[PDB]
């Protein structure tokens, strides 16, 4: 699907309605698997951090740790098809510009590939950006095939600002996820118990960044 169509059509009118939408089908089987394949190798050798300390005990043999990440570019060797994402991701992201509110997005951050190791460990109860960094949309790509959250768990709950209910997501095979970054959508991972790989992009809104700038400010003299 051009990214204009899929842009026009469905993501600006989902966002500005709901403030999620759910792309299934994103990049076809193919180019997933390809996804898929860099992501695993990035894992298989050695690329990841040990994963988020979870439980410190004295005994540091006994800590758990859970989701494990990388920062990727897109331009590293290996991971080509991982920028194409990223390059697709922008693309969306282009043609939807003006219309995701009244944000007007001028970057955005490398991606961040995170890997749930299946050890029955999940993400808290979070939000995104609670105090203004600059990040108005965030952007997942998830890449499990033939995922049943039902045996593995690992669903992305995210709980809406004002409604008295869920959305539940599951990280399913070539499923693209927007939503926006602030307090509206408050979200957790549950529990994984199974490998669970997703690669997540921020988007900048260039007022609220250019002002968060601010916060964290250098010429000698
Ligand atoms: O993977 C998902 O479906 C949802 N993930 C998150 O909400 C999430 N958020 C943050 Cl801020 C971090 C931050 C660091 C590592 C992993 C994260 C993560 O999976
Ligand atoms: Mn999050």
């Amino acid at each position: 699907l051009p990214a204009l169509k899929l842009a026009l059509e469905y993501i600006v009118p989902c966002m500005n309605k709901h403030g999620i939408c759910v792309v299934d089908d994103f990049l076809g089987k193919e180019t997933g698997q390809q996804i898929g394949d860099e992501v695993r190798a990035l894992h298989d050798t050695g690329k990841f951090t040990d994963g988020q300390l979870v439980s410190q005990k004295s005994d540091s043999s006994k800590d758990i740790r859970g989701d494990k990440i990388t920062w990727i570019e897109g331009k590293e060797p290996g991971c080509e098809t991982i920028g194409l994402l990223m390059s697709s991701m922008d693309d969306l992201i282009r043609h939807c510009n003006g219309k995701l509110g009244s944000y007007k997005i001028n970057g955005r951050t490398k991606a961040m590939v995170a890997c749930y190791p299946g050890n029955g460990t999940g993400y808290v109860r979070h939000v995104e950006n609670p105090n203004g960094d600059g990040r108005c949309v965030t952007c997942i790509y998830y890449l499990n095939k033939d995922w049943d959250a039902k045996v593995s768990g690992g669903i992305l709950r995210i709980f809406p600002e004002g409604k008295a209910q869920f959305a539940d997501i599951e990280p399913k095979f070539d499923r693209l996820l927007f939503f926006w970054s602030d307090r509206r959508n408050p979200h957790e991972v549950q529990p994984a118990y199974a490998t669970r790989y997703a690669i997540t992009v921020w988007y900048f809104d260039a007022d609220e960044r250019a002002r968060a700038k601010v916060k964290y400010l250098g010429e000698k003299g």
